[PDB]
């Protein structure tokens, strides 16, 4: 008790030194997730214009899509597979694992393998997020100023570590406190106590933010517009349909952990087979680019389109079974580049479909399928990631519809509620698990 | 500890569904606590206008019943926390955040009746004084009643119910889900050590409450301050400059509180008929305040929506702060029954206004309007004198709507905690805990 005392009376004196710090993390962050998020648009730029170069030879321009795709997707897998592995997949798990003390981050190794890594699968056009690759280059970093700058102490490289995560997050949504709350909610490690300065992430997570800003600001990545509110005897069919997401997210979560492991056979370890498969994954994607594009790429693009129920029912079921489909694919092959993201486009699809039915079935509810679209956007986040705080914060702030907060976070519980109850499991905490077990085995 | 790991990383986020289930209960109450501790506070207010319409022609017999309707009041709480539960008197989150630390005792048979009804005294009195904390421990009680009744155990369970509690005890006194839930993961659960505390569970009790209050609320929100304008990339630097005035403010009015106590303490020295009549007498001044310069007296949420649009002038904003910054100190120093959390919402705004109003006029270049500093200012004493600049943020978010404002407010309330711990100040909650903890053993 008297060492309470004497610790309250100390409380939230973070060191000058890794408050300063921070501040170059975030900064380094943002213009790296700048960097990174420029460079992929323009690569799925030239991907377009080259189909313009050939826009008559219907089977040749179906070619260059697939080889321009196919052949930046190799330079990813190769890329990680020869310089740094632990850049596969999302990179969340490996940097949650940095925070545990349980894996290294190698950034001189990392910091160029993830951002021309996933500049090509992304940039070629697969199914996969830019939040992964900038949480993991951002908490490397984080790692390597202080590195540089040979901050010692426990407490200096779990917060750098952390600031440079949150700020990733933060880069790639323009979302500064869904980057701040999963670090909270998810990142730090979850079973001790930490040395985790939470204003110092803060901090970090503003330079970060306003570093995206001087480059791309008066425009949002989704623009759904205001909503209807929500009545309170309308509140039910939120819990519905976060039951629908707490049975699906388990099962898609094995679906990705075995997945992971069927591809893993066509290449059984071998550089060659894996980038020759991995091309072909990603040319596979940039031919769904071009015959479907809402099967293929990031997804954000269909978001909208469906919240506003531009979409027929058929074309959501298909949207959905096409996109659970080159999401497995794509994200479990190895590639790297997250899962997070392309979950956004998922959840959406799902939310606007239940939507569709919720409409009909109750004209008497004046209701609008895009409410639970935007109740659904971060449901699967919350099902399979289960980090709900996180996802619905971060959906309000892509979002901008606060009048849909109680539908959100009744959707969202409904989520992870029903997603232990059918003993699924933390994604990201799953993936690390299987790795540290690999490790000792 | 790699293998333990593992076997943790894939047991994660498994809370017992009994403490789910009595996450849901908790919940339930306190929001239903909260919200006829909101309608009760209302109507004695009201009572109290219309008592003075009674004598609306005989000013001295007027400026009376004035004052002896909130001084009665008053008293009645005073003397409900000294006779029953002292431990109900101030805010209530020193008292419940000192219960996660398992230092402090959660005695509800005894709290629950004091807090709410002594609470509805000195709010009902219309003395300057916070919701928050009253419905923060009075939904830590409720938290710890249902854990004693269902007789449930194990640490988590405690833990838990009582942050489920707390939390479900903020969200529903200002409509804020999202802002209760962080409040317990920032500045309520214990700092220096791990604790078992089912997010899912304080998400699950925080829902339920927020819902109750919108059984009892909905079409009203208890902020309205409509869309404001955007900010300039080129205008952010002068929300980090009001960040700093926060920051050495901050910890100036902490120390004034805590002195204030001090002072307010020799004039009873202890004993419970001086301090009640002492009560009476300043909730007599607040009621008397509230008729003849409203904008002084009560909880304030009134004048943040004309302070944003900016319909007062400098003159009055400077009137206002320093005559509030007087009574707030006045009321919570005391130690009445209330918090000071909410008052700290109104400080901030007519802080941030006045801000924006010299900020206006010496930049026509940016096209500023004051009400976007004044809801940067909104959560900035919060952020200075209280240190949860990340509550703050989103609870002025949630309750303000504007959220094309995030940047300013974040930069703002990072500039307060900044400069409040740089200029030597502490969390005010922490350090009443401790005060209360040291006097503990100094007997």
């Amino acid at each position: 008790r008297r060492q309470l005392i004497r610790q309250l009376l100390e409380r939230d004196k973070t060191p000058l030194a890794i408050l300063f710090m921070a501040a170059v993390v975030g900064t380094l962050v943002g213009l790296a997730a700048v960097a990174f998020d420029k460079g992929v648009a323009w690569l799925q730029n030239q991907r377009m214009g080259a189909l313009v170069h050939t826009a008559d030879n219907y089977p040749l321009l179906l070619t260059v899509a697939f080889l321009c795709s196919a052949v930046l997707a190799m330079f990813g897998y190769f890329l990680v597979r020869k310089y740094a592995p632990e850049a596969g997949g999302s990179g969340i798990p490996e940097i949650e694992g940095a925070l545990e003390d349980q894996r290294p981050v190698r950034w001189w190794r990392v910091l160029p393998v993830k951002f021309f890594g996933g500049l090509g699968t992304l940039g070629g056009g697969m199914v996969l997020g830019r939040a992964g690759p900038t949480v993991q280059i951002g908490g490397n970093i984080g790692r390597m100023v202080l590195d540089i700058f040979r901050l010692k102490g426990d407490e200096a490289r779990h917060t750098l570590l952390a600031t440079g995560a949150a700020a990733g997050l933060a880069a790639a949504f323009n979302a500064p406190l869904a980057g701040i709350l999963f670090i909270i909610e998810e990142m730090r490690p979850q079973f001790r106590y930490t040395l985790i300065s939470i204003k110092a992430v803060f901090i970090g997570v503003i330079m970060s933010t306003i570093m995206y800003r001087i480059f791309n600001h008066e425009v949002a990545l989704i623009d759904v517009g205001k909503l209807s509110d929500a009545p309170l005897n309308t509140l039910w069919l939120y819990l519905i349909l976060g039951i629908i997401f707490g049975i699906f997210g388990p099962i898609f979560n094995k679906w990705v952990l075995g997945m992971q492991d069927l591809l893993h056979r066509v290449h059984g370890g071998n550089i060659t087979k894996w980038v020759l498969m991995g091309g072909a994954i990603g040319g596979l994607c940039g031919l769904l680019g071009f015959v479907a594009p809402a099967t293929s790429g990031g997804g954000f693009n269909l978001i909208p389109i469906a919240t506003a129920g531009n979409f027929s029912m058929g074309m959501l079921v298909f949207i959905f079974v096409a996109r659970v489909i080159t999401t497995l694919l794509c994200f479990s092959s190895g590639a790297p580049g997250g899962i997070f993201a392309p979950m956004l486009a998922l959840g959406t699809v799902l939310g606007t479909a239940f939507g569709m039915v919720a409409v009909e079935l109750f004209p008497q509810y004046h209701l609008e399928a895009g409410t639970f679209a935007i109740a659904g956007m971060g449901a699967l986040l919350a099902a399979s990631i289960r980090a709900p705080l996180t996802g619905i914060i971060l959906v309000l702030e892509m979002t901008d519809n606060y009048q849909l907060i109680l539908p959100m976070i009744i959707t969202g519980l409904g989520a992870t509620l029903l997603a232990q109850f059918t003993g699924g499991k933390p994604l990201y905490s799953a993936i690390l698990a299987r790795t540290l077990a690999k490790q000792e085995a």
